[PDB]
């Protein structure tokens, strides 16, 4: 017996992306699954109102304020598909912990750390994982960037490249920080890699995960931005990535190491940079996208794990951890 | 007084009884009308008069209302989570309060989860240049790899009140200590034991500009500062200020405020240090320190000119000034 509750939408800027991910999950999940939608105002939509909001691909306003009058006892596993702030950062996970329900994905600590680009880089750099030079900037404080431009300026909690700017001159740093501070109280300034190759590898499992084949994203835009990520045809995924044999194994080893160190459960898509033959871990995404242009399902599809089997194992991993 | 505070104490962690002792200390001095909500050891909540009854018993094995409780959250301006350990101090209750939209006392989700994990907090501190004791993380069902020699200190990675902590003298005793630590967490840490060692503690108060209390020192006769020594009245010697030369005390306060900002803590924290052979080591950071009659945090700020009711009042104000800042 297995009935899954899928939660999508959310208040983060990735609201629309989350509903697209729900479309992909509902299409392939092998269990009976009900949808609950968190509207952009924080109020919940249940039942047919959730499926109606899914068809509209956007839910500006909801019905039930948090916590929702949801019949939690009717479900055996909860699948949070809320990308970004207040969904991927441990907040919703904390609610599901007190609720006692098994849930898909990383716990509170792993979700919060992987969503903070500054904190995650601190842990990974200390563990010996190569990362791009970076600094954190708090809103209202003067930035101090001890390396030469170009820069990449990001909200610390961002997803889908929202609020990210490529900064070529010092005079454009203030405008990029102001854009980033619209989405977070803390920003990161990273040294831009130019040129750069972008590699991605999926991980499946609890703490000790298994790695998918390594995929490489190619595009013609200035960088892998929001339009390039979710417009069909803009991004190509080369799988397996054209890498020298030792490099593919190194990417997979670094991903599983970061996965274990951070204590991630369920799943993660680990992104990498390849510049001048050197590897850098970009970030970990504990709730990767499942949109028609998303890469996580395609990484494991090339690894022999079909889309329904991938979702089956995610739900299965949630119960395995719940039973210790 | 129109301000109304909701105090949450108890919890499912092994520090359940310690949390109830902290609740009695906070309720005794808080200058606002405060209601108590008790999380029983089975996870269900006790409200109203039943919560005060469990407070007198100093233990609540069984509760009445399953989570989420039928609590009138709109009646309270600030929520004070006084839950030590897992499912209270590690960001879980903070995430629930974030979704409720209520201002709450203490660190946010990320800082609470990071500071409760003794392995991940040490990584961030070591990356920032803060001195820490050499250690290694050991996960459940995985053979230990310790690149240093005993004596060891084996702890659950998310423990409080010295629960599940063992002092290991011989390498043959390591498996028994890890088996004890794995009763409370899937991850454990193996730290190099410092002997002899002096234990220094300092409280921090604030959101953006944290201010440090005077440095205090804990002395005892037990093999280590364990659960019985921490909460049995008179068993621990609490020295405030610490009998150190002023230079070392200033270095302790500087490291505490540095770690407070590095780990992104908000509201309050008690920073524990080790002093061995003239070298300072940051032990851990506690975002919800005890308010037990034998606890250091309220005493540290009392010696700093911040009385017990004034300390609690500033905690509530800091919760409001952060929420307004968004
Ligand atoms: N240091 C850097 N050097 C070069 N390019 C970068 C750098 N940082 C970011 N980029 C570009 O910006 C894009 C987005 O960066 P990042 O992966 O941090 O954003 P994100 O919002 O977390 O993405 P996702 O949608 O995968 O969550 C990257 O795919 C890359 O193309
Ligand atoms: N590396 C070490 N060297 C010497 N003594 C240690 C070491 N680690 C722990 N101890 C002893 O064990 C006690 C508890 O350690 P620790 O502070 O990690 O436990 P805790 O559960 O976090 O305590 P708290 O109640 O402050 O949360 C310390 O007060 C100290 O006396
Ligand atoms: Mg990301
Ligand atoms: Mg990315
Ligand atoms: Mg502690
Ligand atoms: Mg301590
Ligand atoms: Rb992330
Ligand atoms: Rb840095
Ligand atoms: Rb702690
Ligand atoms: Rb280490």
């Amino acid at each position: 017996e297995m009935r899954v509750l899928l939660i999508a939408g959310g208040v983060s800027p990735e609201h629309e992306v989350s509903l697209l991910s729900a479309e992909g999950v509902l299409r392939h999940i092998p269990f009976p699954t009900d949808l609950a939608v968190i509207a952009q105002d924080g109020r919940w939509l249940l039942g047919e109102k959730a499926l109606t909001a899914l068809e509209a691909k956007a839910a500006p306003e909801g019905e039930h304020p948090f916590p929702p009058p949801l019949s939690w006892e009717r479900y055996d596993v909860v699948f949070p598909l809320l990308h970004g702030r207040f969904g991927e950062d441990g907040t919703v996970q904390g609610f599901l912990e007190l609720l006692g329900k098994p849930y898909v994905g990383a716990g509170v600590a792993a979700s919060a750390l992987c969503m903070d680009k500054d904190l995650s880089k601190r842990v990974l750099a200390q563990a010996g994982v190569p990362v791009v030079p970076w600094v954190a900037v708090r809103k209202g404080e003067p930035p101090v960037v001890p390396f030469d431009p170009p820069f990449f300026v990001k909200p610390a909690n961002t997803g889908s490249s929202v609020g990210i700017s490529r900064v070529e001159r010092f005079q454009d740093l203030e405008a990029a920080l102001a854009l980033a501070f619209r989405y977070d109280e803390k920003a990161v300034v990273e040294k831009a890699l130019s040129p750069v190759r972008e590699l991605e590898v999926g991980v499946l499992g609890n703490v000790f995960g298994e790695a998918s084949p390594v995929g490489e994203v190619r595009y013609e835009a200035p960088f892998y931005d929001y339009e390039t990520k979710y417009t069909p045809g803009r991004a190509e995924l080369l799988i397996p990535a054209p890498l020298d044999p030792g490099t593919q194994e190194t990417v997979q080893e670094l991903a599983l190491k970061a996965y274990k160190v951070l204590g991630v459960r369920g799943m993660a898509r680990v992104d990498f940079f390849l510049a001048e033959g050197e590897l850098y871990l970009n970030e970990l995404n504990t709730i990767p996208g499942f949109t028609p242009t998303s890469m996580y399902p395609r990484l494991f599809e090339a690894g022999g794990v079909a889309y329904p089997e991938l979702l089956r194992r995610l739900v299965e991993l949630a119960l395995t951890h719940h039973h210790h």
